[PDB]
């Protein structure tokens, strides 16, 4: 019934050399022409197997080598003449427009990243002159020109800075509740934009980081920044009443945060509350009321363990919310670790790619709050290390921590006011 070898690649038929399989089907490994077969395959359809590989098909095949044999597989060299053409040529030519339209759909910017990607396609597309394939084929073309065409929320919260005054905007001068706010909207699209494949095989620790994991590191590189500027306002304010509210309206800013279900927010402010420059001003706790104490205290429990106790209140409540990056990024690196890459093992990719449907889940939902663009811009325009490097920053900002408050045999300075505006917060409340 099947061709042979030479006119057909996909003729070998299964054996311990090709395709290993898990126990009850489910694959393990096997070489890429026999996962495109099964890919492909003319029994039934496997819906969980296109998504996982269009997702971390990069991981092991390139784009440009995936098209070639997506179209090598569809392109098969009267009792069984008949029979080959319903049995095996009409429903892998389905399977693979099948993928086609997953490819397109989910997986666009592997297209409008490699212009000659896309062009082969729309050629490939334009060649299948079929009979049944015709509503696939209007369904692969509808897409590819859409790609390629592509309640009420409440008041805006101000304190000292009148809106419109983008020069006068600060930590203290802008109200805390719209702070958070506007850092959840900014985050969220962060978090929004960022595709799975940008975490299949650790991407975005390689070479091409940049071309290959875009979003990612957008959203990696803004947590730094506003994790640095939390500790930069700390540090530089050298009077000590001056800081103390700085460091409590940092507080309120977390309270706001985990209203709305912000967790990256949230561990943002923890990891500048546990930083070294910021962990050893004894003298400046002090002074904060044991309620924001208690806060701060609930939101490190959330990084105890392996963020065990994030996941489990992550795992409790709905829609809008901006996961955390960090323990995901770190689960998948020790899988990608522990599990091995050839037996190909497809079994570690699916494992990896379980691990993005986690954070994944929450990619679609938005937040009923309205964005303020010159709020917005500020919080973009953040650059807190300015020309120095990454450790030469954190530097200046432990030695800043020894100045401010110096260590057990020096005594304790008094510096100067340097905010001329009051300093009493407005409010957690809308
Ligand atoms: C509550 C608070 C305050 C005050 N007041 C002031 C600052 C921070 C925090 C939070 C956010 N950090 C922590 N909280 N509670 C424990 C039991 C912690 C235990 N260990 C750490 N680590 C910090 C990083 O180096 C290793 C030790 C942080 C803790």
């Amino acid at each position: 019934r099947l061709p042979s070898a030479d006119v057909y690649r996909f003729a070998e038929p299964d054996s311990e050399e090709n395709i290993i399989f898990e126990e009850n089907p489910i694959i393990k490994a096997g070489t890429v022409i026999k996962l495109i077969e099964r890919l492909t395959y003319h029994m039934y359809a496997d819906p969980n197997f296109v998504r996982t590989f269009l997702t971390t098909y990069r991981s092991f095949c390139k784009p440009q080598e995936l098209l070639s044999l997506i179209i090598e597989r569809f392109e098969i060299p009267s009792a069984e003449l008949k029979r080959f053409r319903k049995e095996y040529i009409q429903p892998v030519q389905l399977r693979v427009l099948n993928v086609c339209r997953h490819w397109v759909e989910h997986h666009f910017y592997d297209f409008e990243r490699d212009a000659y990607l896309l062009q082969r396609m729309e050629e490939f597309i334009g060649t299948v002159r079929g009979k049944a394939m015709k509503k696939w084929v209007e369904s692969i073309t509808k897409i590819i020109q859409r790609k390629k065409i592509a309640s009420s929320p409440p008041t805006v919260e101000w304190h000292i800075s009148r809106p419109g005054h983008i020069e006068t905007f600060d930590l203290l001068t802008l109200h805390p509740i719209e702070i958070a706010r506007q850092l959840t909207l900014l985050e969220s699209d962060l978090y929004r934009a960022v595709q799975p494949s940008e975490l299949v095989g650790s991407v975005w620790t390689k070479e091409d980081k940049e071309i290959n994991s875009p979003n990612l590191l957008k959203m990696i590189r803004h947590t730094t920044n506003l994790t640095l500027w939390f500790e930069k306002c700390i540090v530089e304010t050298e009077n000590l009443e001056e800081r103390v509210a700085v460091v409590s309206r940092i507080i309120e800013i977390l309270q706001v945060f985990q209203e709305l279900n912000n967790f990256n927010g949230v561990l943002e402010v923890v990891s500048a509350m546990n930083s070294s420059p910021v962990y050893r001003l004894d003298h400046t706790f002090e002074q904060i009321p044991s309620r924001q104490k208690k806060i701060l205290e609930e939101a490190h429990e959330l990084s105890e363990d392996h963020y065990k106790k994030y996941l489990a209140k992550l795992r409790s409540i709905n829609p809008p919310c901006v996961p955390f990056f960090g323990i995901y990024l770190t689960n998948i690196l020790k899988t990608e670790e522990g599990n091995p890459e050839v037996l190909i093992n497809f079994s570690k990719r699916r494992k990896v790619a379980e691990i993005t449907g986690e954070i994944q889940q929450y990619q679609n939902q938005p937040y009923c709050l309205r964005v303020e663009s010159d709020i917005k811009r500020f919080f973009e325009n953040l650059n807190p290390m300015g020309n120095s490097m990454e450790k030469e920053f954190t530097d200046y900002l432990f030695n800043k921590s020894l100045e401010i408050e110096p260590r057990n045999p020096k005594p304790l300075p008094r510096f100067p006011k340097k905010y001329s505006y009051p300093l009493k917060s407005p409010g957690v409340r809308p």
